[PDB]
């Protein structure tokens, strides 16, 4: 039946995968003869000829990207891999595709993302390493050739198995396809209460939630979990159908009709948290604050805590509920690779970025919809609002103040001498023990350098990987440079006393931002007056 073709290809250059697998413009897809196809290959091309047949590969997407699941079943079905698992439709988010992984025992998966992105997760179902990843991009710069089943079709719409008796081969290629949500809410049955967050969302003093899916993948997730199963009303959630915003959802609670608020992204499963009339639980904080009443949450009830995490730039609040409780913190590099490798250690449980992502070790991915039943567990057990949460949090803890400077698109000339002249400022013998001032307020350098991490899991040795300026009340500015070059700076001022805890943050945190601007000398080299974004 299902024949086998071999198709002579020309290998491609600019394959160099990426931490969020290879994003191309989608325009180049279409422009480029088997430009996924010898992609696809490569990744395949990893696993040895002989495990093929007993692996199993996890495909996730939103469903254009149907074509490109048919397109991976009919190469990974050639290559002689034995088995797929499709969510039904081609939907599979992948806090889902990671879940489905680890308990099936999968090699990986394949991840397509809308710009359209291809990512492979290894084993442990997070992302492939840089080892893994330099592999397939050396295979992809020489593969000279590709193999594929022309003809073959896989109907994404059936639940079930389905098989396909390949042509020279005696084992059938076998294709599961999957419901989406099945195993994701199955996980997160066990690791939350469910029938207490029934009650927090059906019924008498029933809490008021609105949940922006942003026309993602988490949204049929939402209608699942949130409403069917824990009863929350159909019109808590806007947008969860994905159709080829977090303004328009504060705007929505400015009307101070709902006690919760969350967005959830595309595209790279993070999530944004808010409270009655559009409070705003900045993410630095939220980690912090799931740190502080972790025990709501039975998962880490029943597997304890083994460790917290966070990116370097991510604010220090997680470090005040973790300096108070003899679990070790972990600050890693940008990116969220290194957690995984924590996780596998058995050194890490909750961990999350400044850039909108949360997570805990029960899958190698972000969850934002995991973080929001967070939020829940812990609004239900402590029977506050998400702002008296917040400010009872600040006063025991102190508050980080933070905020995140964009500057887009800047010069890459100026943005390197830039980083180039003030790094070179923070190695002169006097800069370590300087004062900074205005207004009246005083910052005295402690420690000044060019972040870098030795991965313990791997000994990878990530240099060069932010700025920073530490001063010893606590406070930080770190300087990143992420066509065209974004710089970023962040603030983190820590305040310990009740009548500055409650006060606007740019108010506050604006001396350290004028600090910042000056030792940096950023409008002079970027020539810029304003950030293009603040967080």
């Amino acid at each position: 039946m299902v024949k086998i073709v071999t198709v002579k290809t020309q290998a491609y250059q600019d394959q160099k995968p990426g931490t969020s697998g290879l994003r191309k413009r989608v325009k180049v897809f279409q422009s480029s003869a088997n430009y996924a196809e010898n992609f696809i290959q490569s990744i395949i091309s990893t696993v040895e000829p002989a495990q093929r047949q007993e692996a199993t590969l996890v495909v996730g997407g939103d469903g254009y990207m149907k074509e490109a699941i048919q397109l991976i079943a009919r190469i990974a079905a050639a290559n002689g891999i034995g088995r797929l698992v499709i969510g039904q439709n081609g939907i599979l988010s992948t806090p889902a595709v990671s879940c489905i992984i680890r308990k099936i025992k999968a090699i990986g998966g394949i991840i397509l993302t809308a710009d359209f992105g291809i990512k492979f997760n290894i084993s442990n179902g997070g992302p492939a390493p840089e080892a893994i990843t330099d592999k397939i991009f050396q295979i992809s710069k020489t593969i000279e050739e590709y193999a594929v089943c022309p003809d073959l079709k896989v109907d994404l719409g059936v639940l079930g198995k389905q098989q396909f008796d390949l042509e020279n081969k005696f084992k059938p290629f076998t294709v599961e396809i999957v419901d989406s949500v099945e195993a994701y809410a199955t996980m997160l049955r066990s690791i939350f209460d469910f029938s207490a967050l029934k009650e927090l969302l059906s019924g008498p003093n029933r809490l008021k939630i609105r949940i922006d899916a942003m026309h993602g993948v988490v949204g049929p997730y939402v209608k699942k979990i949130l409403c069917e199963e824990l009863g929350a009303p159909a019109n808590s959630a806007v947008n969860c159908v994905p159709l080829e915003y977090a303004a328009d959802l504060v705007e929505t609670m400015k009307s101070g009709e709902h006690d919760f608020g969350a967005a959830f992204d595309g595209d790279r499963d993070r999530n944004m948290i808010l409270g009655k009339h559009g409070f705003f639980v900045n993410p630095s904080d939220s980690v912090a604050v799931i740190a502080a009443n972790i025990f709501s949450i039975p998962y880490f009830q029943q597997t304890g805590v083994r460790g917290f995490a966070r990116s370097m730039p991510t604010s220090g609040a997680l470090d005040r509920v973790a300096s108070a409780t003899k679990i070790a913190l972990y600050e890693t590099p940008t990116g969220w690779k290194f957690f995984g490798n924590l996780m596998d250690a058995s050194k890490l449980s909750l961990c999350g970025e400044e850039s909108f992502g949360t997570g805990s070790d029960h899958i190698r991915e972000k969850d934002g919809l995991w973080a929001v039943l967070a939020w829940l567990s812990i609004l239900a057990t402590r029977k506050q609002s998400v702002e008296d949460i917040l400010k009872d949090h600040w006063q025991k803890y102190g508050r980080n103040f933070f905020t995140r400077y964009d500057y887009e698109e800047v010069e890459a000339e100026g943005a390197n001498k830039m980083m180039k002249d003030l790094e070179a400022l923070m190695f002169d013998r006097s800069f370590v023990g300087k004062q900074f001032s205005a207004n009246d307020k005083v910052y005295t350098v402690e420690k000044a350098d060019n972040f870098e991490y030795s991965d313990p899991v791997d000994g990878s040795i990530s240099r060069n990987q932010g700025l920073r300026l530490i001063f010893t009340d606590g406070s930080r500015i770190v300087f990143r440079l992420s066509a065209g070059a974004t710089i970023r700076l962040y603030i983190d001022s820590y305040e310990k006393d009740v009548a500055k805890i409650n006060q606007d943050p740019q108010v506050m945190l604006a001396p350290l931002i004028s600090i910042a601007l000056k030792v940096s000398q950023l409008q002079e080299r970027t020539g810029r007056t304003a950030p293009t974004v603040i967080t």
